Formats: C-alpha cells, sequence, structure tokens
C-alpha cells in the first residue's frame, strides 16, 4: 500500500513559511513517488501550556494559507480541529481532518469531522491504551467517516515525559491505518531531537502506515516546538531511510 | 472560607432524580452547617468511551433541572461544559464552572468559562503534572476568575488504572484552592469502590479545600459511572468521617 | 492492636551515632507507651547507585552495635540482610529480619530469614504489584515465619520518581500487617522532604500498622539518604501526630 | 566484534534439553558465520512469584549439563547467579556471567562476577533508568571487568506491564555494549509472544550490539517462561530476518 508521509510546519506562523516548506514537500513528492505526500501546519495552537506562547493568525487567515500550498503545489492538506463549528470550514480545504490528542474522545468533535466525508486522523491521547482505541473508531464509523488514521504519539511516564509502546501499532492496526508521529513522541510535556531517528526507524521496522512530522527550516525560531521539529534540510534524508528500512523488513509485517 | 462539598449524581438522568439526590444534599446542609455543599450532575458525558453510552438529556433540559433544585433547595450548582459557546448559557444557573479533565489545556474553553464571572473548577487531567497545573491558573486569571479551584482526580498509571499522587495537594495548593475527587481518582479508564472512603481519609489528612463525590440512590441503576457511584445513605456518615478526620489533622497542614 | 514504630539512623555510621539515637527512641518508648519501638540501622548499604558510597562497617561490627542498643535501651532490633548466609548471624539480635525492595523475589533469602523463627518484614519492590506480595507472603509461611509484615515504599513512577498508591494498604492487609515507610517513599530514585510529613498522615488515616522511619541527629551529615532522613528532634512530634490521626480515623478502617 | 545472539531454553529443566537445543544453535552457528551465538540457560530461577513453581536441578547439575554443551558443540556460554559465592564455580563454564534483572544494584555480586575475570551482562532492572546504568557500569570496571553489556528488558509500565522505552539502546551505548532481552521485555509481571518478532525487528532498526532470546522445543511445555519462549523451529527465521534489517539500517546507526 502507499505509504503516507504527514509533514509541515507546526503551526501557520505565515503564508510565507507554508510555501517554503509546501516547495520542499513537492520537491521530496516528485521524488518519492511511492509516498503519498500530506501538507501538515495547525491554524491554531488551542493548547498550549502558557497564555503567553503562541497560537495562531485565526482560522480564516490558516484555511487561506493552506489552500494557497494546496492551488500553489497540487498538495494534499491535513489541519486540527479544535471544536465542532470548525469542522465544516477545515473541510473545505483539508483532505484530512485531524484530532488533537487530548481531545479524542469528545464525541461531538468526532462526529462533526466525520460527516464531512474527509479522512480523518486521530492522534491518540497520552492517557489513552492501544486498545481502548477501538471505540475510537466506532464513534468515527458511525458518524460516516471512511477513512480512517490513529497516531501514534506517545504515552504519559511519570511526569513530563512520554513513552513509545510500539505494541501499539500492531494493535491499533486491527481497526485504522495507523501513523506514527516522530516529532510528538519524544517530547518532553511541561533529551529529545536525538531520537526523533531513532524512534522513526523503529516504527517502520515494526511496521505502520505511515509518518507524521512537523519540519521547519530554522526550529530554533519557531514560534511552536522549537525542541522537536526537523530541520527542513533533513527530511529527504530521513524520508529515504525509512522508506528503504520498511521495504527490508516488510516481508515480515506480521497479518492483522 | 469553609471546607467544600461537591455532590450529586454524575449525570442529569432526569431533573426527578436531581430532586431527590437534591433533597438529601439539602438535609445534610442543614446538619452541616460549617460545609459549603455545591450539588453538581452533567448535562451531558461528552467524553463517553462508546458512542453507544448515555450521553444525556441535552443543555437545555440540564440547565433547567439544575434551576428547579438551586430553587427548591437554595443550594449552590455546578456543572461542566464542553464547548466555549456552552459557558454563557451555563453561568445562568452554575455558580461554579467545571472544567473536563480532558479539556484542561483548552485556553479557549478556559477563557469562555472565566469570562462569565462565575468560579472555575479545573478537573486535573491524568496526563499533567502537579507543577504543570500553575499555567492553568494563570490562563484564567488572565481571563478575569478570581475564584478558582484545581481538582485531584488521579494520573495515568499504565493502562487501564489510575494512581492518586498526594504530593499534588501541596502543590498545588500554591496556586489555588483544591478539591479532591473521591469517585473518578479510583474508576479504571476504559474493586474501585472499596476504595473511595479509604483515599478521602488521606486526602483529608493530607489537606484540602474541599472534596468531590459523585452520589446516587442506586448506584448499580446509574447510567454512568455505576461502579463508582457512592450510594446516597452513606453520603452523611462519610461527610461525618472526614469532618472529625480533618478536625484533628488540620492542626498540622503545611503553610502555603 | 499496638501499633509499630520502626525507626533508626539509615546507616550504622557508627556505634555512637546508634546510642545517640536509641536514646530518644527509649525516651518516647516510655512517653508513647501504646507503641512498639524497633530500632532500625543497616549494618551495610549492599545496593548504593555509585561504588564510591558508604556501605558500612561490616556485619560483625554493626550486629555488636545493635547488640549495644538492644542492651543499652532493651529496644527491640531490626536489620536487614542481602545473602542467604547473614540470617543466622543477624538473627541473633535482630527481632524483625527486614528483606531489601530489590531482594523480595528472592526465594532462597526469604526462606533462609524465616527459618530463624525471627519475625519478617518484607519491603514490597518497586516492581511490585499490590496484589503480587500474596505469593510472597506465601514463600515466607511455606518457610516457617509465623510474624510477617509487608511494607510499602513507593512504586516506579517514571524515571527517578517513586508514586505511593495508598490503595496498596487495604490490598496488602488481605494476606499480612502493613507497614508505611515513610521515609523512602519519597526519595528520588538515581522536592522530598517536604512530603514526608503530609503522606504519613494520610497512611494512618487509610490505616496500617506501623511506620517506618530513617532519623538521625543532623540528616545533612548522614553518610546515607541525606536528603529523607527526618531529624531526630523531629521525631516525636511526628509519632504523636501520627497516633493522634490514627485514633480519630481509626473506626472508619474497614475490616478484611 | 560481531553480532551477538545470546539464546537457549530459559531454564535447564534438562542436560537432555540442552543439547537438543545446542544442536540447532550449533547448525545456525555454522550458517551465520557473522554471527557471535552464546547458549543461555538459568541453573536456577531464584526469583520465581511462586514458592511451588520450578527452579531447577541445582548448580552443580546445571554446571555440568552447560559444560556438555560447550564440549560437544564449541559454543560459547552463559547464565546468571543470584548470591556472590556462585560466581566462582560459574565462571568455570560460563563466558558471560549474567547479572538478574532484580539484582542489578546489588555490588557484591557484580563484584564477584567481575572478579572472575569472565565477561559480565547486566540485566537492566525494570526500575532503573538508563542513565542510572552508567553506574553500574561503573562498578563492573573497578571490579576489574573488561567486557560489560547492559541488556534492555522493559521497563515497570504501571502494574503487570512493562514498556521497552527504545531510547535506552543510544544513551546505554555511551558506556557498554547493548543487548536487547526480546523475550522477557514483553512478559507482563506476576497476546505476549505475538509482541516478540515486532520489537525485536524496532530493536535492529534503532541500533544494538545483540539480542538475547528464550527458545524451547515445545514451549508450551517448558516449565518456565511458557508463555514467551520462542518455538525453536522459528529461531532461524527470525535470525535472518534481523541480519537483513540490521544489514540496511546499521547505515544511520548514530556514533557513540
Amino acid at each position: 500500500e502507499k505509504f503516507l508521509v504527514i509533514a509541515g510546519p507546526c503551526a501557520i506562523e505565515s503564508e510565507e513559511l507554508l510555501l517554503k516548506v509546501g516547495e520542499e514537500i513537492k520537491r521530496l513528492s516528485e521524488k518519492f513517488k511511492e509516498v503519498e505526500f500530506v501538507f501538515k501546519s495547525s491554524f491554531d495552537k488551542a493548547n498550549r501550556s502558557s497564555i503567553h506562547s503562541f497560537r495562531g493568525h485565526g482560522l480564516e487567515y490558516g484555511v487561506k494559507a493552506l489552500r494557497k500550498v494546496k492551488e500553489e503545489f497540487g498538495l494534499k492538506i491535513t489541519t486540527d480541529i479544535h471544536e465542532s463549528w470548525q469542522a465544516e470550514p477545515v473541510a473545505e480545504v483539508a483532505d484530512i481532518i485531524q484530532i488533537p490528542a487530548f481531545l479524542c474522545r469528545q464525541t461531538d468533535l468526532l462526529l462533526a469531522a466525520a460527516k464531512t466525508g474527509r479522512a480523518v486522523n486521530v492522534k491518540k491521547g497520552q492517557f489513552l491504551a492501544p486498545w481502548d482505541t477501538k471505540n475510537v473508531v466506532e464513534k468515527l464509523k458511525f458518524g460516516g467517516a471512511k477513512e480512517i488514521y490513529l497516531t501514534e504519539r506517545g504515552t504519559t511516564f511519570g511526569y513530563n515525559n512520554l513513552v513509545v509502546d510500539f505494541r501499539s501499532l500492531p494493535i491499533m492496526k486491527q481497526w485504522a491505518k495507523v501513523i506514527y508521529d516522530a516529532t510528538h513522541s519524544v517530547q518532553l510535556p511541561g533529551g529529545m531531537r536525538e531520537f526523533i531517528f531513532p524512534l522513526i526507524r523503529a516504527a517502520v521496522a515494526v511496521g505502520c502506515d505511515g509518518v507524521f512530522m512537523e519540519t521547519h527550516p530554522e526550529p530554533e525560531k519557531a514560534l511552536s516546538d522549537a525542541s522537536t521539529q526537523l530541520p527542513l534540510s533533513q527530511l529527504e534524508g530521513i524520508i529515504e531511510a525509512i522508506l528503504e528500512i520498511r521495504e527490508v523488513a516488510s516481508k515480515y509485517y506480521e497479518t492483522i
């Protein structure tokens, strides 16, 4: 099956930033034709820890910026919603509607996304067990979602730390396509970047249907996830690497 | 002020049920004058694991039933909101607006609640560290909130289990009044009841500003949290117990 | 039943240190006649993290020092063993043989202790679940132990942190007398002292058969657990406090 | 050196069993010349949960059976010790002395093993953080050990569950060769088998110096770890698989 690579700057810092990243993602989509790329960027960081942190420039601006990316590069789009009313407006540009990890149990949000007819990707909450996602998918199917993804992004392990239990990949594969979030899984809630590559190598060796990676031209200047966003120049190398590992491991992937 | 006791049926299964429970909470209210009682019940279980589970009769019916309780018994009220728009209409009856555990980091919900001018009680997310609640309080203060509470309801401990780290009480007290949720803290996410009383005794021995307890005339028939709701008949005994323990223990509560 | 208070300096830094602490413990035993005191001090810290840390002055010296304490004050004695051969020599002075947390599953060590005819106190391993102690007690009874204690000393919670799940007290009470280790439960393996008092208050409110506390005249100069050992001058106050809380909570202790 | 593969039946149920398994490990040994195979089996299960469980036939019988394997097949050997005195006699046959997970902090055991001059493999305790293993290595070096290995076998994740934090591999590699225990890592303390292969693939994709695997002709009849021992017939396929994945992935293994 065609491997999915969801990537883009964590937050829509500006339409300019988006075009710059999109340009590179477009180039890579031309090279890695066996990969389905989907450009991601949040129009709003609605769950920041601090009231003083960057959130975004609003829904309107963001959707317009995402529209430009899709229009200028012919790239599929994905962004996350935080309240039910945003599903409709966002569905006008997003090919995949993303559900935030903290909100993976909010029935109305999932239902709002499902009725748009768009694909839906749910980030597995840090409090959720792998088998607890079966009901999440049920809610979505009940709501009319026909293309569903579950994203592994780490589990609460003591305070201010997350651990990736790779057993979750084959478990969740029982009821949906599985995505591995390479950048959020190594973040320390409320020692990081050095683990992105090795853990993504593990994900494809175990077997998943795609990877999710935040990437920014200059991570140290990012207004969001400055410690975990992957430098844009490193994207190509990481993708080639996972495709290589995926291929050699592929014959051993177990059948659900 | 005085020790707070927030109690009531988990969900508004019918205003009839609320009246029955409200009568008992009213009685205890007259019996324990030193305690500030607050009637609680959710108009919507917006985060059930299953799509086929009981959610409720809607916000309107709920707010109406809650009004009835405040009118017939003169009891302060509290209920939880799940999306920003709900803050205003709910504030009409709710003396304290409750913020769900999974939603404790959703900035807009916190601000919407703070804007109503009402008191706000935030359930500490199972993914949050005690010190991480400082930023939660700051959001509410920035939003104009002046009466703020933080509720301990357990922390993710492996899969489908929560542990109560009592070190959280002293830590959270540095920036807000602390409430201990005696019924959700022993619930196993996605043997429980026997631990409610023991842990509520610990909470008072350690030191808190109030306790939160779900109570129902016949818990076995409850449409929500049937395994952990306290039988109405046992409420008085437990309240008297924690008041006696608090009386003796308070002498040793640490300053700030 | 008579409440147990196990206390003494963590390590046998010298026979002098032991006599100084014993003197105070003897004084308190005369005051709190409803408490059974047992003087504790390790002749060897066999599990230190660093090869450069203090271990002790040997088995011979330690047993001789403990002998002096018992002889000079008429105090019961307890110390821990680390290998099977030490059970016999130690049993000559120790009224209670203590089994280290990391070694709670070592069959021969438990059996070696049990055949001495002495009481045995097993520190619950940081990796053990409360219900997993039923087999520990079975091994001891199988080995002839007639007086068995299980000590709660915290559970692994993420890296370099321990959490106390107070549900363990009533669970373990099903098959043995339960002791709460007030000082080791707040230590950070491999922010501490301020939680000793509140957590011990929780322990007695929930209900246990005794408490274990490391105490040293000048904790900052201790060669072991310098961050968690309770100042000797604070011992009396803590004991009076727990006896008070125990008494008022006692009528609510559940029957196993 | 070359990639290490430590395999064999969990316990020495009979030297007959060891010979059968030894023959297959011998065959694979001739098939994969680039791999250094080491036969492993315990002469004593000194930490079983139940007093009524299989422990073994003793140290003498065990050491003898192990000799037979090394003599008949010319295979290097490894077995674990549980008390200091056992180091010397075991070193007679064991090329690598294994230190149990629960005993990874017992200084005397580590020193006794280091003194034999043999290589030492320490199973990382389920309670230890990855960086906490630095001190473990230092103990062994101080004891004269020169060939040191650290084995990842899971970390306590809530009750009766272990999680493999693959970040540990890169961290531990800073001070020792790293081995991944593919069978104990998925065992539930006090659904398992299906995760052995997936996680071993991750270990090699991430990067390690060897893998540890319990194997038995008929796991369902094993007297120990019956639920997780790998069927002998599947050993070859899994070894070939990890060698292919390693071949491709090694290109991206991080330096130091």
